[PDB]
């Protein structure tokens, strides 16, 4: 193994490690292509982390200014302050693609607000922070992912990432309300009749499931209008987009299979990523 090999391997154990779902699907395109999404994705994983390290901003400011060194001399040997290793193969990556620097900038800007975390009131706010953490990746992984990006390519894996963090806050609300989270709107939790740490302590009840299927719909509606328009990927990006988005979409009926528990978290096995492989792999 070569010095960068041992920097995008590492990127890889991040990855695996943080999602069995996304690195199934994303170790299937081609070396060159998933080498820059293990890299794009270590990156943000490293940003979303940050604040627990010591308690405080000096990491996540460590890496912003990483990434401020790489968009403004690529060329140039880094002295990096947060993960070298990381920013080593981002700055490999950011040599030989188009990286929208713009979006770990908002990515980080999300990740510093929620130091400040406060209940959504809106539907809107909620969308917003999806936006911030999710669709911001989908936005970066976007020249990765296509042969010739337009405003569509971005808008598709915007909508798509989204998507996936609602799946992620539907698959999680009871372990987030544990860490003092609820994501859910006030006004959707209001309209719907729903306190979260009573349903924590007593169960699901109509209210709930009515509440999170709310939102199980919308996440679903993204997905559709998403593999609608998969033609915006390369060719060999599209049944790999295809089965990373359905891995993922899978834990919607893990959760109502479960019962829509507050108290595990529910998981598509191994076996189930495979057999959705061979069906899409089957349609292409
Ligand atoms: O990191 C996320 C992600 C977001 C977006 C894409 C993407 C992949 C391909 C195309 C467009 C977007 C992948 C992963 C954001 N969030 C929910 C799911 C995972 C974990 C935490």
């Amino acid at each position: 193994m070569t010095m960068m090999d041992m920097n995008f391997k590492y990127c890889h154990k991040i990855m695996k490690k943080h999602s069995k779902s996304f690195s199934y699907a994303f170790d299937l395109l081609p070396e060159d292509q998933r080498k820059a999404v293990w890299a794009i994705y270590a990156v943000c994983r490293k940003i979303d982390d940050s604040i627990d390290v010591y308690g405080d901003i000096q990491f996540l400011n460590q890496i912003k200014e990483d990434i401020q060194s790489i968009e403004k001399y690529p060329y140039e040997y880094h002295h990096f302050q947060s993960d070298r290793r990381i920013m080593m193969a981002l700055q490999h990556v950011a040599q030989h693609k188009n990286i929208a620097f713009q979006s770990f900038y908002n990515l980080i800007d999300t990740v510093y607000k929620d130091q400040h975390f406060t209940m959504f009131e809106t539907d809107a706010e909620l969308f917003g922070y999806c936006y911030g953490v999710a669709g911001t990746v989908g936005e970066v992984l976007t020249p990765i992912l296509s042969d010739h990006e337009t405003h569509q390519t971005y808008d598709v894996a915007r909508r798509l990432g989204e998507s996936l963090q609602l799946i992620n806050i539907l698959r999680d609300v009871g372990e987030d309300f544990e860490n003092e989270r609820i994501y859910f709107s006030k006004q959707r939790l209001k309209q719907y009749e729903v306190d979260i740490a009573e349903v924590y302590q007593n169960g699901v009840n109509n209210h709930y499931i009515d509440l999170w299927e709310y939102y199980a719909a919308i996440a679903e509606k993204d997905f559709r209008d998403v593999m609608d328009q998969i033609k915006v990927f390369s060719i060999e990006a599209q049944p790999i987009i295809e089965l990373a988005a359905r891995i993922y979409i899978e834990i919607l009926d893990e959760v109502r299979q479960a019962n829509y528990t507050l108290h595990e978290r529910v998981f598509v096995e191994k076996r189930k990523k495979a057999k959705l492989f061979h069906e899409i792999n089957s349609k292409y």
